[PDB]
């Protein structure tokens, strides 16, 4: 039994490897003591750790651990998953939409971080809570899926009206920019939450397409737990990526890229010269 | 009396020129009929118009009008204001933070639009209203200035804790990402509004610095009415621009760039070959 753990800001992702097969597990970072409880019931010779909370797991258990930097671990695990899933890409941007969002350019050989933004899953939860009082992640995301953004967001065509606009009229001109034009609307929790997911998706995708243009790649791979149980977010991102002439990729178990990467990096750290 | 009008999504900006001197006026786009009332009391031979609502003014009054595209009008008026204010820049990004945000690269000769995002003034107002029930712009912005974002936003150092992080620990990791860690906090209107201004500023600045890097300029000029009565927004943007090694510029009357640009373009449209 080997174990890779990516202990992030909101979720701890665990990949248990037992004889040619992955078992995937998640736990809330809030419940990190329960991950330690679990580890203490296993027969594990070594922990392969990454993520901001890796140090906390390592401090709190007597199993040898090695820590890897999340950006390299994520890149490496993602490279493995892409190849397993039949994608042999020469280069790509990857956008890791976790608690927050980190953007990387992979040139075929290694990753470099090319930007980031605090619009991600943490915003969906936190701003979602302020607008709906919902704390349960499944409830929040389920509620959002069929929300109508029309009374909340302003489009370019709302500003330009009968004049042909200088950029496409369907584009969002201002997230939440229609609220003051609809002050007698019922701003339902569903509608508000859809608009939160909308702005997060639009910001992420805009940054990803911008760095794809800068680094001359048409491929953009989207990973992170923020996509889980959020088909709306996936659609916002996929649609706008395609509109801007890039190819979006989503990866089965992509949220476990870092954990897979930690196991791989540990394995290949052992060499000599 | 010559008149330039930039009739935007939220504000109509008017520049009245009378014998070597500008007079600046603003009106809400909501009140566009009151701009037409005003125009009908003046002695104006021609209107120089730009912005999404230009067509509405032109349709509703019997004074000859010529319409200019806002991106060129803004660029040209901004170039005039920069030189008047002692800035002789070889190149720059300009970020027009209006109802929404439009980003341009000026290479010394002309502008091209290099991106945009729906995070801008309209979001400040609309999301601000959803979080505070305040509709008055001065009240909203004044309330926000001294808000404390600490119980609302998550920083990198909150995730990494005792481990040295791979990027600076003071950076926002997740806008609104601390809300679920402070569910018993008093989320005051001031604090919520500061966090709205924060995310808008951070997104704008992140996009501006990214395109500054792409187009190889260190100069970033920020214009738009979204900065009016919002010293907090100005500070968020200035600080993060400087952190990322770029030089921020704010322009006196920069929000009137388009209106000034329309008057100039009209003037120089008359030539022959
Ligand atoms: N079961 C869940 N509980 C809470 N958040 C979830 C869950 N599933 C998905 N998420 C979403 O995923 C985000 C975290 O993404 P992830 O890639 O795991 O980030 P991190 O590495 O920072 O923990 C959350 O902020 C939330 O939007
Ligand atoms: N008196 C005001 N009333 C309403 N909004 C204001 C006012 N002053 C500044 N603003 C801010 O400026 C934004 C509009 O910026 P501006 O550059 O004029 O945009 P546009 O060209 O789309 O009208 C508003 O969304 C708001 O955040
Ligand atoms: C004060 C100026 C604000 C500028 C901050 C905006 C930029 N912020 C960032 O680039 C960090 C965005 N967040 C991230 O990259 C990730 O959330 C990270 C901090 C790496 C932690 O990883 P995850 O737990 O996997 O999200
Ligand atoms: C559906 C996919 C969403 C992608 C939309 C995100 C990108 N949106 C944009 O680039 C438009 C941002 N807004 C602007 O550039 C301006 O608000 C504009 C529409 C030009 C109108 O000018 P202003 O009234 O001066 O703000
Ligand atoms: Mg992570
Ligand atoms: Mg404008």
């Amino acid at each position: 039994m080997k174990v890779g753990i990516d202990a992030g800001g909101t979720l701890i992702k665990i990949v248990q490897e037992q004889d040619n097969q992955r078992t995937f597990k998640t736990e809330l970072t809030k419940n990190i003591d329960q991950v330690v409880e679990w580890l203490n019931q296993q027969q594990i010779e070594k922990l392969c750790l990454t993520g901001g909370n890796a140090g906390v797991i390592a401090e709190n258990i007597n199993i040898p651990a090695q820590i890897f930097v999340e950006f390299d671990a994520a890149s490496q695990g993602l490279g493995i998953l892409l190849k397993e899933q039949g994608h042999d890409l020469a280069d790509y941007i990857f956008a890791n939409v976790g608690t927050g969002t980190s953007l990387h350019y992979f040139d075929g050989q290694s990753q470099r971080r090319v930007g980031g933004i605090g619009t991600g899953g943490g915003m969906i939860q936190g701003l979602g809570y302020l607008l709906s009082q919902i704390t349960d992640y499944k409830q929040l995301t389920d509620m959002a899926q069929h929300g109508d953004r029309n009374t909340i967001d302003l489009k370019v065509r709302h500003i330009y009206k009968d004049t042909e606009p200088p950029i496409p009229g369907d584009l969002t001109a201002a997230n939440f920019g229609h609220v003051l034009h609809h002050l007698d609307a019922d701003f339902t929790p569903s509608n508000k939450l859809a608009a939160v997911i909308g702005v997060v998706g639009e910001v992420v995708t805009t940054m990803a397409i911008t760095v794809a243009r800068e680094f001359k790649t048409e491929n953009i791979v989207y990973i992170g737990s923020s996509f889980h149980n959020n088909a709306l977010l996936r659609k916002v991102v996929e649609d706008y990526t395609v509109l801007r002439g890039c190819k979006p990729y989503y990866v089965e178990n992509g949220a476990f890229s870092g954990a897979i990467g930690a196991l791989y990096l540990e394995k290949h750290h052992h060499h000599h010269h």
